[PDB]
């Protein structure tokens, strides 16, 4: 490592990135330019294997800063990742390997980022897995460092600050933020919206913080060098030039969304040596420099293999690494009327038993969302995580444990308090993980706490999302059934639970949780069906005995999950939903009139009272369900 | 002011808050407890009348968290507002004055609160508008204070860092927070999930921090004098034991959620001098010295009307409280081709040049959003606030602009990020406040940036929440009368507005935008009919176009606000919706089912590539709609 070759390396990915993104016409420079010598350095830090992104021991990077994507695909590129060079030439465009934001598909990226803040409490989850793993598997095999670069965006979305209030507490010590510090935002200058004293605020939340020219080499690879020592979780403030490099827009805050130009970029070239007259450029020395990553990349995950060897952690990491849902004996729930959260709880610790990489909590709520995994011991020596009023960060934390590659973690709130983690929730659905969320007090029957508390379009709007399987089981039987397909499923799983207790259902006639929604009456020549889930499935069966004595031929159908249920054949829909279909629902979910005639919920607000109460001004009883299905 | 009297206040609010509690079987007595003290001595600091809960220059009180609802219940009725000892004994009862958390529709109470942090954010936004307030009719008419008392879960919510963070930056010198240390979060000791140096913390965001034992008068009425001299925002940290009086339950955190007990009260009503076998007693000169906040605020106010009437602000502040609508001349797009983000921009400044209290900003994208207001200046001398990249506690500060008194605020971000501040809009939604909100960027027409900034769900969201219009404008036209609803409506709006061009309409031919859907195309026994919103209807068009020189009768019917179309009658509804009726927008909308026989929308997240290329590849052609539509 020399100023020579530190200059042409950080060059070379200048000049991918701005031809990258002049090709394009679209996407964002400035911060990869700004960026370059910083990854530069870092190259020479960082353990890693290109020709094996899922070493376990490997230090994460994480790109909190999505846009600058170009910038990344330069390094995984110039580092020997599976990403070739006419992979860079199609930035940005339909069904490429270089999406203006990265996407785990793309091998090397570690986690998808682009919405601000959540690549900040991605790494400080990432650092938290790290932690946890060690335990499990000792020093010897996780040791490893998690580095997160961002910028200002970044820092002033609320997740950071939540997030990195958890990293000082867990003295999370093998993380290292970078923070690229470059004065310049979407509206022009950082002072017209933000003046703390950065130093200051990561000092109250238990960081050591270095502060650095980010274009000095050897500043950079001190600080470096520093952070890797630190008995803290470290950042590095960073102070850039945006645009770096590329003259009349060094500085320019309309560098940072826009391409560069083609005569900025011949003059870039010319000032730094290049050649103007030709693009996607790698010089000789920069190449085998970065490609070395390759043969040191083999040895380190050789090096590591051989520990993994001697260990006495074999067998465990393997169970990680191989778990088996099929084994496992959830309790027996038939007959028995219990409300979801409780059914959801014992069924939580039976995982938490079962898997050794299982583990979650709550956002200080786990009293009331029934997650304790008892006996299971806390963060980090157990199983048992105290996120606190952090719903965001929770989720965005748990989507690194997701990916780290032992872990299955479970983020829980109230449902109502869903919509403060959703963003983070989309990412777990983009990527496909197996992330699990649990969401209790699922409606009015909340009660007293009154309409704040009260979820009334959360389910449409976890029913909307793509990637995502919505469960709201009507009792115990229907929670494990969810349970079994959500270990299995290739998409993340919301479960929706009450707060009150509900009845035990009889068994199925036909159909089954794992077709969404199934049959628990059916009646020859029905005229009515009356479809529900959750807590609304008992009143349907009620008024489906009063119809039925009435004269009126019912089928009862409980969909514990709207998106299954859209996955099943017509015949099996058709079989279902006979005569004249009335979905009922504690809920404004006008997504049921896909399978629905009439939909029978709630369209405003809620109420503060007793839960008993808010049910009957709602309309949730026997004889105005029957009423509204007579038409008078 | 003397002890003696300050601890019978104090103890008449615990017993209060206490009893209420008990009757109802369910609340949060803890913290009333635990803050009884502190606004016993605020009491004595606060200026407002409780005969006029509007007076613009009253102090701005705000519980964040609403959980200590009872307190401030007590406080109202024994102040004299509205709010009698018979609402008391109807705590969390349903349709009482007296709900779980606070509602708007309870007089005295500020702004509804409940989801944590949520209450700092709309604090500091009372400050802010008090502010702009005293920019526009000066420091002679405006000069109060904004008391915010909060808790542990508020300031570990991302939101609180948000917003404080602003608050340091503007200078808020009218902004005191009251932060009950307590020591106790619902899953036990803070210390589990929190150990941050708040004074630092807080110092970091230009804020000046006093630290008080909060159960001693001395202490935080010494500490109230500074903090009302502070040339900052400031801060009291004020050191507390939860459920302070209730001797077994004394710093538990089982008090902080249910009822103290029957035998608890009796032990702590023995302890502070007052009969235990009484409830909801209001001793007699706690009695007469709370009820002088009466005589104390009529002089107040009468002295504040009389600055008034010697102002030369007069008939500013009466436009302020009496805008006209109804004069506006909005431009006239009828046959332009633009993008809706730039419609809309041109709306939102003619309202800021015609609405002397019309203001707002974006989260960092005023750019993109195309929110700017030319000419028209920065925060606080002008009408542009810069809120950074703040999504959340913007939203929750324009909550409390609306509140006010005189303002009408915009909050403007990409349709994406709706999500980082869906709460707060929930919360406009909630006390139908005036308040809109500009969402740019509106589907995978977004393009290269891909699937994490391309909407799908979020318009279900919307549409599914109470108590929200959510208008996609298809052109210019129909973006004004958007506004010309919206403004006269008693419920926010939501404005789901393209990045790219689209086609400007032809003129209705049967309805308009003012119920919610109309036809731009009628067909005598048509056959199909075509529903879309946005960009989707000149596709509509033009496959209705297809499919009449294929000999199939169309309708086309266009969509701006499905909430709107829902209120219409049936007569209206079954003009516009002939044939079968195939739902046509970029969104995963199921609910389109409740008008549609079919849709034809988005199940999956996005691509990154040209937005031409990206809406082909989800099936946005003639052709394909087309095909779609003949079922081959």
């Amino acid at each position: 490592m020399n100023i020579q070759i530190l200059q042409e390396q950080a060059n070379t990915l200048r000049f991918l990135s701005a031809d990258m993104v002049q090709k394009a016409n679209s996407g964002h420079p400035g911060a990869p330019l700004g960026l370059a010598d910083i990854l530069s350095v870092l190259s020479y830090h960082l353990k890693h294997n290109p020709k094996n992104p899922t070493w376990l021991n490997r230090d994460r990077l994480v790109f909190s800063g999505g846009h600058a994507s170009a910038l990344l695909y330069s390094f995984l590129h110039l580092s020997g990742y599976d990403l070739s060079l006419e992979d860079l030439k199609n930035f940005r465009q339909l069904h490429s390997k270089t999406p203006g934001h990265p996407e785990i598909s793309t091998l090397g990226v570690e986690i998808a980022t682009g919405p601000l803040g959540q690549g900040v409490a991605n790494a400080v989850g990432f650092a938290m897995a790290a932690k946890k793993a060690q335990n499990l598997l000792g020093s010897d095999l996780i040791d490893h460092k998690i580095y997160c670069l961002c910028g200002d965006g970044d820092l002033q979305e609320g997740i950071s600050y939540e997030a990195c209030s958890l990293a000082g507490l867990h003295k999370l010590d093998n993380f290292i933020l970078i923070y690229d510090s470059n004065n310049i935002s979407i509206e022009g200058d950082v002072g017209l919206a933000f003046n703390e004293n950065v130093k200051m605020r990561f000092e109250a939340q238990g960081f050591e913080v270095l502060s650095i020219n980010g274009h000095d080499y050897e500043e950079i690879n001190k600080a470096l060098e520093q952070a890797k020592k630190s008995t803290k979780p470290c950042l590095i403030i960073a102070k850039t030039t945006i645009a770096k490099g590329a003259g009349e827009l060094e500085g320019s805050h309309k560098s940072h969304g826009a391409p560069l130009g083609e005569e900025v970029i011949k003059k870039a070239k010319e000032q730094a040596g290049f050649d103007p007259n030709i693009s996607f450029h790698i010089p000789q020395a920069s190449k085998i420099r970065f490609e070395s990553a390759v043969e040191l990349g083999d040895l380190e995950e050789a090096k590591w293999k051989d520990k993994l060897e001697k260990s006495a952690k074999k067998e465990l990491l393997e169970r990680l690494l191989n778990p088996d849902f099929n084994k496992i004996a959830y309790p027996d729930f038939k007959g028995k009327d219990l409300a979801t959260r409780d059914s959801n709880g014992e069924i939580l610790n039976v995982l938490a038993k079962n898997l050794e990489g299982f583990l979650g909590g709550s956002a200080d709520l786990g009293p009331s969302n029934k997650t304790e995994l008892h006996s299971m011991g806390d963060f980090v020596e157990g199983k048992n995580i105290h996120f606190g009023i952090r719903e965001h960060a929770m989720a965005a934390i748990n989507n690194a444990f997701a990916r780290y590659g032992i872990f299955l973690p479970f983020s829980a709130t109230f449902f109502i308090f869903s919509e403060y983690l959703k963003p983070a929730a989309r990412i777990a659905a983009l990527m496909k993980i197996k992330h699990f969320f649990i969401f209790t007090h699922d409606s009015i029957g909340v009660g007293e706490d009154g309409p704040t508390h009260q979820p009334i379009e959360q389910l449409s709007t976890f029913r909307a999302m793509p990637n995502f399987l919505t469960f709201r089981p009507a009792d115990g039987v229907e929670n494990v059934k969810a349970w079994q397909i959500a270990l299995n499923a290739d998409i993340p799983s919301a479960f929706v639970l009450s707060r009150q207790k509900l009845k035990a259902l009889n068994e199925p006639v036909f159909g089954d949780v794992k077709n969404g929604a199934y049959l628990l009456k059916e009646s020859k020549e029905a005229k009515f069906t009356l479809l529900a889930s959750g807590s609304e499935v008992w009143l349907c069966l009620e008024s489906a005995n009063e119809l039925e004595k009435q004269g009126f031929a019912c089928n009862v159908v409980s969909m514990p999950c709207f998106e299954l249920f859209e996955k099943q054949d017509k015949a099996y829909q058709e079989r279902l939903l006979k005569g004249e279909v009335i979905g009922v629902e504690a809920a404004h979910s006008n997504e049921l009139y896909k399978f629905c005639h009439k939909v029978y919920g709630i369209e405003s607000f809620g109420e503060s009272g007793k839960d008993k109460d808010v049910f009957e001004r709602f309309g949730f009883s026997v004889s105005k369900l029957v009423n509204f299905i007579l038409s008078k």
